[PDB]
């Protein structure tokens, strides 16, 4: 009955999942509560390495601290996305370090005013992941697109089917985990994002 | 007999039409108070809530304010390219908010030295949109590629077939006219170009 | 017996190879000498107009000035990679102006902390011909990648047979070099790359 659960693995994988799925994991502060709490648990934890994030049920999260904050991160975030991703949704997707889509899920960059001009939110981090074009192209259409689209225009690193996608989305945050001390993971993430987060 | 046509549906778009198919719609200083003046009459009805740009005849804009001014507007602008796509043709294409391509259609980033160090010119916008790598590629060999390419490399949105490139760059006008108000799209532009245009 | 051979074609390429055979090419001291020799040499003669860049045997560059001092040259630098481009070798091809790779060639940005720190090394470059998500996912995982998915990602230009390779890389480069002349070429660079290299 939490809005967000979490789950350690053996392997030193913080696994969050929004559990509101009656409404599709839909943004709100009962989740965002939930959200901040579970991360700073990951975070705080030195047997945690890297985290995973995902929505129980048919959704992602499908509409409604700083947007960003998760790239400010010492550790990182693989989001397993597992449907409908929309709204604040995707740009909490987008803030991931990678994410894995199940096959069919629904995208969709559409906003309020106040989405569209919050800052550090999707208009920053859309065009810098893909560029001006793209970012110009879906906030202006507010288009649906799919998973397989979605990888396309490099929003996504890889498309599995619905069953494959945990298991890969873990087996990938495993391998990084054993790859990559914790220092250098938190290395990584300052020197790529760098200047543009501050 | 004009050098650029001026056309607004009853939907709200407006059609901005280069007007000299016998050199290929090359620029020059009619064409440029044609298009600016065209510009300017659309920017300034509050009936019209987008703009698409295309070439009259075989080609778009075969060779020959500020380069990007476009990129300045309150309002979308989607080029609709029907053929040749070439120098300062190629950087007014990729000032636009939105292109699409007819299949088979040939461009070019093939400039005199007066273009390659244009501020926010073809040496902005390029590799903005691409990379640099890209850009270098395509500025170093001048070498001509086609809508398909374009499209891989992120310079098209979406390539149709010749007969379908303006009912498809319509739809798509009225689309985001129906989606977005018009301060929904001014705040757009202004969020994902940002400071980068200043 | 030098660890880098130095050859100047008929039409102006000046062919710079890695001769570290035995041990794939890995970075060194020698190499390092006899790479900032070689583009010296070719950066000052006025017969040269276009280097290409390559390693003799198995390998392109596997493991171990400024990282990005190749990107400030006034001549433009082909990278032909015929075999394991890793660590340091993956820096020093991403900083080439254009890169051509054999297909099945191994490409792995795998780093000591030195290499991740490094100002304009690999955290610099990578994301900027790439993206966050690209340089976060192959910099955390550390993995193998071929030919053909960097050619996807956007790393690498064209992906031809080990045979054709050499042939490819010097077409292009005398193409390049009868169209552009050499103070186009050097304006060319600084325009794209621009105040970032300083
Ligand atoms: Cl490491
Ligand atoms: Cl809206
Ligand atoms: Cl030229
Ligand atoms: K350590
Ligand atoms: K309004
Ligand atoms: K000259």
């Amino acid at each position: 009955q939490d809005a967000v659960l979490y789950e350690a693995t053996p392997g030193g994988v913080a696994i969050i999942t929004f559990n509101r799925a009656d409404r599709l994991n839909a943004w709100g502060p009962d989740l965002a509560a939930g959200f901040y709490a579970a991360i700073d648990r990951a975070e705080a934890d030195p047997g945690i390495r890297v985290i995973v994030l995902t929505g129980r049920g048919r959704g992602f999260c499908a509409g409604a601290r700083p947007p960003h904050f998760v790239t400010m991160l010492r550790k990182p975030v693989i989001a397993a996305i597992n449907g409908p991703c929309v709204g604040i949704g995707l740009t909490q997707a987008l803030m991931c370090d990678v994410r894995f889509a199940a096959a069919g899920a629904k995208f969709a960059a559409v906003f309020a005013r106040r989405g569209l001009i919050a800052e550090f939110g999707i208009s920053w981090i859309l065009p810098r992941l893909t560029s001006w074009a793209v970012a110009l192209d879906l906030l202006l259409s507010g288009r649906t697109f799919l998973a397989e689209e979605a990888a396309q225009l490099g929003l996504v690193k890889e498309v599995v089917t619905p069953e494959q996608l945990m298991p890969r989305a873990l087996e990938y945050a495993e391998d990084i985990a054993r790859y990559c001390s914790p220092s250098s993971m938190a290395v990584i993430k300052r020197q790529v994002y760098g200047d543009a987060t501050r």
